[PDB]
């Protein structure tokens, strides 16, 4: 219901880092979601006030 | 997962208040957290449209 009905804003919920959807798939006694979840890389250092 | 990874939303969860940050510290056999937040103070009445 949070996941894939909409985005969530909660911490690692729905996949590791920051949410942007969620597929469910069909599994015998049970069920599987593929989250799709956004993730930082190469960063650089910066000088702030 | 939620307090401490991030800032909560949610009412009277991460402790009572706005939440600001929360502290993870551990005991034996369980865990304690040290939830800090924001309440307000001295206020005022005024006329508004």
């Amino acid at each position: 219901s949070e996941c894939v009905l909409g985005q969530s804003k909660r911490v690692d919920f729905c996949g590791k880092g920051y949410h942007l959807m969620s597929f469910p798939q069909s599994a015998p006694h049970g069920v599987v979601f593929l989250h799709v979840t956004y993730v930082p890389a190469q960063e650089k250092n910066f000088t702030t006030a």
